DNA sequence: CGGCCTACG
DNA sequence: CGTAG
DNA sequence: GCCG
């Protein structure tokens, strides 16, 4: 079992699903402590078992693995012997991790803010739409539309926005494209969100086009909350049968030399996107992100065309977006 | 010991 | 700080 | 929490 997650497949489906969930609560709970280091240890984890072939039924079948020492393992060890680890169990009742989930939760909270709400004794959303004064333009946005983002975004959904943002971005840009991104490209059927990455053939064209797009979808009454700029986070008033609901939807736009990577860093997953990074770092010499991959001696970016050209370079066997299921 | 991804808004 | 994967 |  390779140490990195960019160096095996991960499928979408697999087959220790019980232990990895409890392994990504103690991750999730020990971000909300504030431990980026606990937190990937827990996730790379839980990862090692989402790769593995079959299901884990005895503690033995755990020695070697990479990212398991004392602690994984025991609680590993819990749930074989017993169903429950009782560390998971005191972790997912406490009145701190369900009020840190709520808070976080919301689109514009992340761990600090929740964690001072929580320290000033706030505990549900209403508490918080109770102190309007406390919040951003983006968490008010957040808070008006928490229940419709708590919906499950479908295929047919995506399906609706990307024929909405191909009309668009075709009447700002002619010849530019839209890609769809994310947890739905690595064929995920169920979303928090939809991805698009949006570029045009032709190198320069594309400056300026995501503030159009943007004015293009405003004026046909499809965004609820938006803010030269390349990364927009939206939410959408996608219409449905008689009504509509809010959907988050990221646009993304990139010059088309810098597509392979924008395209390999937007589909993930996130943990995929970390080790791969990691792995380039630490590993290769070289320097990656959405933009590309520089060689920090040389000073020079490598000119990619597909994302099997930058796997290639960083000696890595190729993976389909359905294998970085992380 | 000390790292843990690396950007944009 | 928030957002992204 | 695990590891280089
Ligand atoms: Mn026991
Ligand atoms: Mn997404
Ligand atoms: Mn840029
Ligand atoms: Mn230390
Ligand atoms: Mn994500
Ligand atoms: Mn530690
Ligand atoms: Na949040």
């Amino acid at each position: 079992m390779p140490a990195y997650a960019c160096q095996r497949p991960t499928p979408l489906t697999h087959h220790n699903t019980g232990l990895s969930e409890a392994l990504e609560i103690l991750a999730e709970a020990a971000g909300f402590e504030g431990s980026e280091g606990r937190l990937l240890t827990f996730c790379r984890a839980a990862s090692v078992l989402k790769a593995l072939p079959s299901p884990v039924t005895t503690l033995s079948q755990l020695q070697g693995l990479p990212h398991f020492g004392e602690h994984s393992s025991r609680v590993v060890q819990e749930l074989l012997e017993h169903g429950v680890c009782e560390e998971v169990e005191r972790v997912r009742r406490s009145e701190r991790y369900q009020t840190m989930k709520l808070f976080t939760q919301i689109f514009g909270v992340g761990v600090k803010t929740a964690d001072r709400w929580y320290r000033e004794g706030l505990r549900t959303l209403d508490d918080l739409r109770e102190q309007p004064q406390k919040l951003t333009q983006q968490q008010k946005a957040g808070l008006q539309h928490h229940q419709d983002l708590s919906t499950p975004v479908l295929r047919s959904d995506v399906d609706a926005l990307q024929q909405v943002v191909e009309e668009a971005v075709g009447q700002a840009l002619p010849g530019a494209t839209v890609t769809l991104t994310g947890g739905f490209r690595r064929g995920k059927l169920q979303g928090h969100d939809v991805d698009f990455l949006i570029t045009h053939p032709k190198e320069g064209q594309e400056a300026g086009l995501l503030p159009r797009v943007m004015c293009r979808l405003q004026d046909q009454g499809l965004i609820l909350y938006h803010q030269a700029f390349e990364r927009s986070f939206c939410i959408f008033r996608l219409p449905q049968p008689g009504s509509w609901k809010a959907v988050r939807v990221d646009l993304v736009v990139a010059p088309v030399s810098q597509f392979p990577f924008a395209l390999l860093g937007w589909t993930g997953s996130k943990l995929f996107q970390r080790e791969l990074r990691r792995f380039s770092r630490k590993e290769k010499g070289l320097w990656l992100n959405s933009h590309g991959l520089f060689d920090p001696e040389q000073k020079t970016f490598f000119q990619a065309a597909s994302e099997e050209d930058i796997f290639r370079h960083l000696g890595l066997e190729y993976l389909p977006p359905e294998q970085r299921n992380a």
